[PDB]
């Protein structure tokens, strides 16, 4: 056999306000929360044989930094032009939000597709929906994949894993039981992505 070259994604996560005030107030606590989020996230990225570096953690315990609404379009955005000016201070690959809040239109999470490594869009907003930490971290595996270029699964992909045992990332339903792994068409998919160019700010080790 051989050995594949390992991708390191270098993730900086954020809590926003409202999910510090759910972990009352807390600041440790929401930390830890966000740690756990990105432990399950690098779980399921590891099966894309992508491996989270996670560069820096933060807690908007008093204040929002960038605007977060009902509408997930436009926290995403916002987030996002937060983004540019964290990045000149700690660069990082992706920049990722966990919000405390819902959004309206039943949307969990939200990224830009194709924008990993873009000043502009390298990033994406999650719901810390679910009690486990998996909840959160599936779907924000499941943006990084959309960041990546990654499409829903098609209609027999997805082999390597049963209902109960939450199926593949890439699915186009959500909910538990969670997803700890994406399917063969997933790591097809990204393998050309990466081949024709993409996703090139993954290629340092931390
Ligand atoms: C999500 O929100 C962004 C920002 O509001 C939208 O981007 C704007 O799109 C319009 C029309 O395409 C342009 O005139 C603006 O210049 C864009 N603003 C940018 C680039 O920041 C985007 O279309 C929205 N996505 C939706 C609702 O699907
Ligand atoms: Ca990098
Ligand atoms: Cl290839
Ligand atoms: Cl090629
Ligand atoms: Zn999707």
């Amino acid at each position: 056999e051989a050995r594949r070259t390992r991708k390191y994604l270098e993730l900086y996560i954020v809590a926003d306000h409202t999910l510090f005030l759910t972990r009352h107030r807390n600041l440790q606590h929401t930390k830890q929360r966000l740690l756990e989020v990105a432990n399950y996230v690098d779980q399921l990225l590891r099966t894309l044989d992508i491996q989270v570096a996670l560069t820096g953690l933060e807690v908007w315990t008093e204040r929002d930094r960038s605007r977060v609404t009902q509408d997930a379009n436009a926290t995403l955005w916002a987030f996002l032009q937060w983004r540019r000016g964290l990045w000149a201070q700690r660069p990082h690959d992706s920049a990722q939000l966990l919000t405390g809040r819902a959004f309206q239109g039943a949307t969990v999470g939200l990224a830009p597709v194709e924008g990993m490594c873009r000043a502009e869009s390298s990033g994406g907003v999650s719901t810390d929906h679910s009690e486990l930490p998996i909840g959160a971290a599936a779907t924000m595996a499941h943006e990084i994949g959309h960041s990546l270029g990654l499409s829903h699964d098609p209609d027999g992909c997805c082999v390597e894993a049963a209902a109960e045992s939450g199926g593949c990332v890439m699915a186009a339903a959500t909910g538990h039981p969670f997803p700890r792994v994406f399917s063969a068409c997933s790591r097809r998919q990204l393998r050309a992505f990466f081949r024709k160019g993409g996703g090139a700010c993954l290629s340092n080790a931390p």
